[PDB]
């Protein structure tokens, strides 16, 4: 651990944070209202460390959506209770390169990383069991991973997500077209699931909790308990890597060289492997797609700590 | 007119017709039943000149479904009742480059003649009105083409089309997401009128007075009456040689020249313009999705004849 | 013919003329000084029917370079001379998607109206004899096709050319990479019969003669000697229809219907077959390269004297 | 260090090492005579800790080429003496998507680790000096990397890449027309360096030096003395981690997630952060162009020792 004294780590983040405010520009998301309801203002902070210590700034009890932040999630526990070989039989293990196809040279979705490949995987996880039943599945997967702390659901979001996803639907539609989808699969049902995984809510409490459990080998910081197997783990952290920042997931791996994943609900879930687990959320978005005083904040607590995978 | 002696341009067309039969090679569609039932050994070829002048020979009176071969049609009938400028806000003029994205530089389906185009272009005709009615304005409009001549409908094709296209679904949500389709279109409304077109069944007899038709600036050869407009057919008569022949229309607008459009059912609409429009048609397709019996016959007619629209 | 009073229709070529002057648009090439050099207000007309009737208006007299206009000419020798089926082991017969790539599918130059297309081609022409001789071989061949009127050359242009296309080059490297050229080519070499090739230069008076001779099936209008085989010109013809004006072809093929070729001296070769050949000339391009006063008049041509392949 | 006893590890690193033996698939290298030459059965694993500590099996001080091997040294050298921003004003920092092309959309090479990139990169090196100089200042450079071990030339194949790469000349044109050399730049003279560096000769001994200097913040282990900057050693692991494995980076970050680099000579440079750096060198490649003894011991080795950077 490269965090001697937590207070004085803490007062670091503190800085950075306050840093960061300064950030004003982008902009909030809002091809839904669920979406643009939200002030630019927000901005939050939460650290969980593998230790167990938390610290929190900003407005990190305000409910959000985890939306995109969902997919590393979902994919650990496919992973988890199906294993590495299987899961990629139905999706790839690397970033695309830019326009935007569905499918890639295999037919199959470049990653579970991008939309084509959350829907596939989404597909994997407890077949069989009617809708409902997979929804409390993963419910309480994720209450596991966030050791037991806020973790919602968000009614308006969901059915706003799915009246208007038609780009989501099309993607459904081919990867059903390619026989992308395990046997016998309820291809519109599964965008319905997909769809309300979406509208996930956390806190950066809550969420940073969660990604302290991925950055402490599967066992949930604040319980010690096994959630997610060493396997799961570690190939969801190399995907956070390679392709968890859309467009920038490059400069992202070059310059901040951490595990993260970000929303558009403006979150990014950042993992700071065998040290903490943390989550930054403030609306607005620059063009990529990412939260802009979060990326902001990023940059600044790898200059300052050193945390880069290559340090 | 290149045709002095018709009975002796006759007897070319039967030798054609024999020379082309012993091309045994292709596989019959079967994506779908309806497909799969026919014989490979059907072989027709109908020749109507824009004198009126008739012919045929094989299975001329077997009735087959139109397919992609009515793609031209609607489009003519578009134009026809919209004229270019309109019909072209929302379909692309050129074929594209091969992998085969829904959408162009603009997010505009290519052309007419691929699937995008065609359905965007089914989304034109006739407005407002119910799908049943929309129906019923083709249909008629195809019975002027054909100078009242058979023009039939295959529930069972239209059924099995319906329930399996997935990827004309993607394309059908894809356009819905970038707003390629005319203000408040029933998306789905539309792919079905799109279905039901394409189970419109023809004979090659019926068939090739449609293709004399186009060959004849817009005036039915066996009724004397203006079906389609100047504009309208020399529209068509482009986009047929650019783009009527699948990923073979470069290799048929070179070496054959003139204007066609396949199905896969196993139909060719040819023609040659102000002399006379044909229809060949044979089950076996080759790899590019053509009538290899067809594909052989027009690259003889044109050795032959010197068709070509460059001789 | 449908220009059955030469002295009226030759009253509607001025009338076009005086419409397309008004055309100030469009920027001249600047690359080399040999073409920035050029007024902005350049403006020839040229016709010569199949009949041998000739007609200018404007600058038709003032020498300039043929560039990409030449491409048409020195494919329509290679077929000419090795036939449809030699010429094309080594070029495609179609336009391509858009970026832009040097080979095809079949690692192949897409067609001859492209760079990498006209450099595989000028390696056929001749082979085995010098630069030197293989040059009097097409200025000997391109005087037939111009009647001996007209056809110069540029020093200044050739050594202006060579000693800045890069891109030409890393194409001829390339091409050499992926065995492209016949066994034993100089491509060094030939990269320097191509740069003189884009240096001839003509006016818009000989240049409508070679296209009247295109226009003629290969026999020059004012001599009555073949030079072209049947063959050739129809190649030439055919390819000229789906890629002779760069980016703008798939507009062009179906606005106006009829073989051009454009070039970056601000001409354009145009071609009605069986009626007559043109040659339009005004530096000014637009962004896809063409004349912008040229572009102009072929709208209007087609749009007055229905000249559109489908009309 | 999870190397608490070096012995044992030396035992388990032969047990790979015989394990990896009985892989004879692959085929040598053969475009060039000089690569051709090698037996498929020579096979070397040298180690190099952090410690300084050494270990090496199988043909380890036979001498092969860098060839690919060295783009991360140079590059760690311009980052070194240039800083991150120069560098990356010519040349880009991420994964492409697979044809080909040799610039990405900002008209820079995708990154240092392919072809284009690594000719720009090596026009950063020491701008001013002659060519011999520049090659002088490399070689000292690499003799630092490996503590004085054998870092040797091979002029047979230095001249057989000049004299046979024409796809090379084709990358260095295009960069040449799109100006992606710093002001006045000896393209030529360029490709000339280039191709000299791919020509230095190591050995899996000398070369796992080279390694361990990354694998150690750029201090050579067994002098103690700083060579790379901090800055410089980061960023050429980072791109190493992406794309030191050709079309195979992505399987390999996700599989072994290790910093890593092949050659098509057959060596793999790779890199255990903070606990040592390793040559493996097996001639035969597989379809991808990676060593197959080489990539079989790699996965091997990670799945012994928990390497990977997500364990
Ligand atoms: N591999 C793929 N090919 N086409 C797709 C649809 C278009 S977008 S994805
Ligand atoms: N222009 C287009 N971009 N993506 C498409 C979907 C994929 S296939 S079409
Ligand atoms: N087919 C082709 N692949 N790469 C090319 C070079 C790039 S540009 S052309
Ligand atoms: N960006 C690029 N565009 N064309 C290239 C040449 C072809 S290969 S690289």
């Amino acid at each position: 651990s490269m965090i001697p004294d937590f207070m004085s780590f803490t007062s670091h983040i503190d800085e950075l944070y306050e840093s960061a405010k300064k950030q004003s520009g982008g902009k909030v998301a809002d091809y839904i209202p669920q979406l643009a309801k939200f002030s630019p203002d927000l901005w939050g902070v939460s650290v969980c460390t593998v230790d167990g210590q938390r610290h929190s700034t900003g407005d990190t009890k305000v409910p959000f959506c985890l939306q995109s932040c969902v997919k590393p999630l979902k994919y650990a526990i496919a992973v988890n209770d199906l294993g590495t070989e299987y899961v990629h039989r139905y999706v790839g293990k690397e970033p695309s390169g830019l326009n935007k196809l569905f499918l890639n040279e295999d037919d199959k979705p470049h990653n579970p990383m991008v939309n084509a490949g959350a829907i596939v995987v989404t597909s994997l996880i407890k077949q069989g069991v009617n809708n409902a039943e997979k929804f409390d599945y993963v419910m309480q997967f994720l209450n596991k991973m966030a050791g037991n702390e806020y973790v919602g659901f968000s009614n308006a979001t969901f059915q706003s997500e799915r009246e208007s996803g038609d780009r989501n639907f099309a993607i459904g539609y081919y990867l059903k077209e390619k026989k992308c989808f395990p046997e016998g699969t309820d291809m519109v049902g599964i965008l319905d699931f997909y769809f309300q995984l979406c509208s996930i809510e956390v806190t950066c409490e809550s969420a940073s909790v969660m990604a302290a459990t991925l950055a402490n080998g599967g066992f949930c910081p604040i319980t010690g308990e096994r959630v997610l197997s060493p396997e799961a783990v570690r190939n969801t952290l190399s995907l956070m890597h390679s392709c968890g920042m859309y467009d920038f997931s490059g400069q992202f791996a070059f310059h901040v060289g951490l595990p993260a994943k970000s929303g558009v609900a403006g979150g990014i879930l950042l993992v700071v492997p065998n040290v903490m687990g943390m989550m930054c959320w403030s609306p607005p978005l620059d063009k990529m797609g990412n939260s802009v005083k979060g990326i902001h904040f990023c940059h600044d607590l790898v200059s300052l700590c050193n945390f880069h995978n290559y340090d």
